[PDB]
């Protein structure tokens, strides 16, 4: 147990870590091997108690009342409440901190210096799919706000025995479908040709379009899950143009302005919150780097790069990249042309290395996985690229689960 | 512990199956509560190993080399472990027979989690130079290597191995980071002429005694140490320095910018270690991925930083980060630098090719031998990552033996005679 330095190769600031001492989960790696770019490495009554007595104390530390009276009484309420039902119930303020320092936390997640501007919307009170939708509706209109997004998650009631787990079965509250074609290819996201397939199988009738909302498939209580449409009002799109290339518009393509992750875990002092949607706005690689070009994607490089005319006989001439490049443009013209909120990966990274140097000021460290904070185009002239970063796990955290279709018992 | 472990690719959803990692030897600086992943280096000069540290480390390198060649327990390997043996308890340490030095040297590269360039490793043409006594000799060595490497364009990967260390202060040592690399002048005003990532031995070779041409692109003298005692300037001969012309397929103006690069990679700060024996000398070459002239020798803030000067030439919006005016240069750039080099004939890979390659080589050893250590952090290339496929492979990096390593700069360390 050191002090561990990092580096910026290209500015030389040495940053020292003493955050990580506090890191009690484990990362996958061993002294023998490094497991780094590995996506996925590696509750009773009897555990739960010093899982929650560890968060409530970095609460109170938090808000300098450490040991105090009410710290004191919190502390005891939580044991006697474990003590009673198995388990115990967070506060409004809890929850809130918890939230925000489980977006904190997030190693992988480049958009952090807006950490502690998190609007939390509290729905543990839900009983059904119905008050899902309710709160999933007012969620995104909240955090579309017409264009000028506005960070937000939405908790649902924690796990209980297991059996009775609330979740968002899609992926993102706003997806398009993919359909496995006839002749065998992809009309639309071939990201989601299985969640397409299992609101057909529930009875949603598809347009089998290359575009089509997806609708929203929402178990409560552990109960079999239900189909809704988000109303359309609600979902804000941009069509995607390009400045010079007066030809890219006729490509067709649109996409999303609301990036809404809700098929991950929020655990609070060892309380599971496997339902808890969160969104923010887009870094424009996300969407012209990975949801157009990827392999198993839109995969629309070829189609651009033959309407700039170019060379696509050898891969030395690059076509790849120049037509990725123009792709990137034009999503970041269109977005804000269409005044929706969008950061460039340049922008994104350079508020990235400052949120760094405030977290290292004020917090000792700040968790941070290299393989996934830089982006996955002109890596190298980002800042973050140069950057040496420490990767350790903190709690309150976003872990992944299983999809429920998986897991789930049909009634 | 499990004996087994799986990456997957995304992309492909191809599933490895590593068991090589079971035979990894020192740490990576990861724990089971941090990774290092992206630390550059995570994990005295006369502290070399001693009797009872090299008597496993040798043995641990003949079987290896003894089950490589299907003898593994022959009589051979037993008689040749019991010669080293004695050799290390007669005199402390003990010299490798040529076949070992070629197989610990293929090996090296064959173990180097970094490179990408790997599928090669089994066609390295190995110099012994363990003869050598002299600066003299070292530069005749290194003047061949470089000849032989480059072969007029059609360049071949090479390493010549100088005599080993010994009690730590007669050692050899080429003090260049590269056999070619061109000099940096930090100026009186703060502005750089040349590379600047090599001022500093620039400034060593000046004080050394070495007139600088004060160019953009002057090849640096080779400074080479023989035996521990003083490093002595050499001139490579100029006619064995193959160069490339940076020019551009459409833009007529790129050649304007007066830019060229060498065409050999010839890293010769690094060191060899095999069966615990410890070459400090031993430069090796291959021949480039474009990006690592064309992002990195040429891009980087801290390198030659020709974006502003060829987005102005394009004129692009620069005024704003979000017209991506930058990556549109970059792309621009490496177009020039694999254009240029194709058209001259001379050796060097794009980084589709590159890490194509990779994949299958990766896939093959993880077939033929049950693993292969791999960095992403290194291996993605630094441009365009999610475009080529090592972007969506999980890879697993660990430390094998034979291995190249990083050592201290000779100037720290070396006692001036
Ligand atoms: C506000 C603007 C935000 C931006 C620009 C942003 C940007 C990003 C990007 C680019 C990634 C990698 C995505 C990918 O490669 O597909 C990421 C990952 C992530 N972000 Fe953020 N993000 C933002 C807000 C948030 C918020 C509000 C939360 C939670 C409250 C959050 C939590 C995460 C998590 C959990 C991950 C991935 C971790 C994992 O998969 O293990 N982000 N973010
Ligand atoms: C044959 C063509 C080769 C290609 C295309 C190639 C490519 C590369 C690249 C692109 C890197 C990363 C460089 C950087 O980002 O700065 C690298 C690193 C490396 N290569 Fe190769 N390489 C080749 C040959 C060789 C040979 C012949 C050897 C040794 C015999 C070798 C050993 C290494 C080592 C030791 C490293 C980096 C390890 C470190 O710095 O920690 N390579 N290579
Ligand atoms: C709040 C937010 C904003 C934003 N701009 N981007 C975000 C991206 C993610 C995210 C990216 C990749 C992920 O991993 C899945 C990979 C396998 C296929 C993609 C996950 C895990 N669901 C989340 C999560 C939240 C984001
Ligand atoms: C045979 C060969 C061929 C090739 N095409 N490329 C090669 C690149 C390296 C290499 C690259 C980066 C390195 O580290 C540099 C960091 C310190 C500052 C940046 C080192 C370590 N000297 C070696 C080594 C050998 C190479
Ligand atoms: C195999 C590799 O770890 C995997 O593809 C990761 C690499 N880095 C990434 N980085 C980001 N931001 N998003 C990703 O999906 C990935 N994928
Ligand atoms: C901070 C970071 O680890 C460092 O800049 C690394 C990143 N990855 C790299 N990858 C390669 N191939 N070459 C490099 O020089 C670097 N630099
Ligand atoms: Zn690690």
């Amino acid at each position: 147990p050191r002090f561990l330095k990092v580096k910026n190769w290209e500015t030389e600031v040495v940053l020292t870590d003493t955050l990580h001492l506090k890191s009690t989960l484990e990362t996958g790696c061993t002294e023998y091997i490094c497991m780094g770019s590995i996506m996925h490495p590696s509750a009773t009554k009897d555990q739960l108690f010093p899982l929650a007595k560890e968060f409530i104390d970095q609460y109170y530390s938090s808000i300098k009342r450490f040991g105090s009276k009410a710290h004191m009484e919190r502390l005891e309420e939580v044991n006697k409440e474990i003590d009673t039902t198995s388990t115990y119930q967070l506060k409004d303020t809890e929850l809130i901190y918890g939230a925000k320092h489980a977006w904190r936390n997030a190693s992988r997640c480049v958009g952090r210096i807006q950490w502690s501007k998190l609007q939390v919307f509290d729905a543990r009170d839900c009983t059904t799919a119905h008050g899902m939708f309710n709160y999933i509706c007012n969620h995104v209109k909240y955090a579309t706000n017409k264009g000028n997004l506005r960070s937000a998650i939405t908790i649902f009631p924690q796990r209980t025995d297991g059996k009775h787990d609330f979740r968002v079965w899609n992926s993102q509250l706003i997806r398009y479908a993919g359909y496995k074609q006839p002749d065998g290819s992809t009309l639309g996201d071939p990201a989601n040709v299985q969640f397409t397939e299992i609101c057909i199988q529930q009875g949603w009738k598809p347009p089998r379009g290359r575009f089509d909302v997806l609708p929203l498939l929402l178990q409560a209580n552990g109960n079999d899950p239900e189909l809704f449409q988000i109303p359309p009002e609600l979902v804000l799109e941009v069509p995607i143009r390009h400045p010079k290339f007066e030809w890219f518009k006729d490509l067709g393509l649109k996409w999303y302005g609301l990036p809404a992750v809700s098929n991950m875990l929020l655990e609070i002092g060892g309380l599971e919150f496997s339902a808890c949607p969160f969104s923010g706005w887009y870094m424009g690689t996300e969407i012209g780097v990975r949801d157009y070009c990827d392999n198993s994607r839109y995969n629309i490089l070829e189609e651009v790069a033959k309407k700039m005319n170019l060379d696509m006989r050898k891969t030395s001439s690059l076509w790849k990249d120049q037509a990725l490049v123009e792709i990137n443009i034009a999503v970041l013209y269109s977005f804000q042309s269409d005044k929706v909120t969008i950061v460039d990966h340049h922008s994104a990274t350079e508020s990235f290395i400052k949120h760094m140097e405030n977290e290292y000021r004020c917090r000792g460290g700040c968790p941070a996985d290299w393989v996934w904070i830089v982006p996955p185009m002109s890596g190298s002239i980002t800042p973050v690229f140069h950057q040496e970063m420490l990767n350790y796990r903190l709690t309150p955290s976003f872990e992944y689960q299983p999809d429920p279709w998986n897991t789930h018992v049909w009634k």
